[PDB]
């Protein structure tokens, strides 16, 4: 199993950050590893928000979504991929789903690929909807 | 059960249909109406309005076990005090809640589960944006 | 808005029903009728088992289905349209979702019009299948 | 964490790789072994089984604050079972549960709602269906 690994940190202080990317890589790496996978990639956002999508490496995991070259994004921590639940629901329903791409995020221990992973997906984009509707 | 009915518009449904419909959903499942507690002109944004206030201060004197409203956003606009209302004000004195719009009902098995989700999932939510 | 009503007991000793035929009908004609609704015929098995589908007045409602004469079917409680979660997921979800006619049990207060209603059967039928798959 | 490791085959994988997987797995966290409880030619319909017993009793102990098998059938093959252990054993007494193959840990925010739909639906379930 070829898996795609992503981390971010907002800062370039790696000494300061809670978790440095080297930190992350390093779980990420090890547990895909413990897990039998080979990380085919490293996508690292060092200097970026999590707030909107729009960071280099994350726009070329997306891009190179379409390659078939892994079939699974790895994160440590939700966060890193995304600090918005609507960027969220669209990265992991639209676009890794949608392409067949599993993802998981360790440290929630959420996985797509499994029955409860998914579900919680689908009760995630139910319940922000439904909250959405009952705010506006 | 005896059921508390609160309605609400701001500054959806007049106040008046919204006492139509839930007064005529009470009695056509057999439910007797303890008092209407209607707040004509007030925002759902937050939770200091005359009536609600009427109905949280009237829990002390046990003259309903339920309450009942139209459409949850009548209750309140914030996930934050509706799961506040709900859990931590009407469940935590053994009052049911009941939506007619969202067929929530806390004394039903679903509705419990969905409140305990909406919930869970809210606190999920705030921590990853936050 | 037109609505079936099904309404089913075991045997056909009324006085000795917990909730007889006519209290069935009674009551989601009631209901109904506070909704603003209109009954558009009465489905009743009158001493059948819940237990498989095999049924006159089921079969019937099943037929009937693709006649769009009604968009809800009511049931005073889950029980009495099925004592099988997998008759009833099927119902639901393979016959009157499939057809885009919503379904409402009252005692429960199910309504697979309604967000938390549908999101009800997406878990039930998710939860199911995972019990099953450890079960077997 | 200090984690139990469960295995089972009764008379899918090898006790061998059952093992091998999840020491990996732990090493890999960071997490320590504390003893490994191994049923090798037991039933997972019913609980009554060695080395699961010899697991339930060291709970009392504290050598361990989380229990770890490969699959949620090699705990047992009965949700009732499962969901006593899980809910009444373990979580009673400040025990996390993960079972790698179904990537749920109950010390997780999904992983403890999943417990908590798979409780409700069950007993939704059997209320149907007795």
């Amino acid at each position: 199993k070829k898996v795609a690994i992503y981390t971010r940190v907002s800062t370039t202080n790696q000494a300061e950050e809670g978790f440095s990317i080297d930190e992350q890589i390093d779980r990420l790496t090890k547990y895909a590893e413990a897990m039998g996978w080979q990380v085919s990639d490293t996508y690292t956002d060092a200097g970026f928000s999590g707030a909107k999508l729009e960071r280099p490496a994350m726009q070329r995991l997306i891009n190179d979504i379409e390659n078939k070259a892994f079939d699974t994004v790895l994160v440590y921590k939700l966060d890193r991929l995304s600090r918005s639940v609507r960027d969220t629901l669209y990265l992991v329903k639209d676009v890794f789903t949608k392409n067949k791409i599993d993802f998981i995020s360790l440290n929630e221990s959420i996985d797509t690929s499994s029955a409860m992973g998914s579900l919680f997906l689908t009760i995630l984009s139910a319940i922000n909807e439904f909250e959405r509707e009952l705010e506006y």
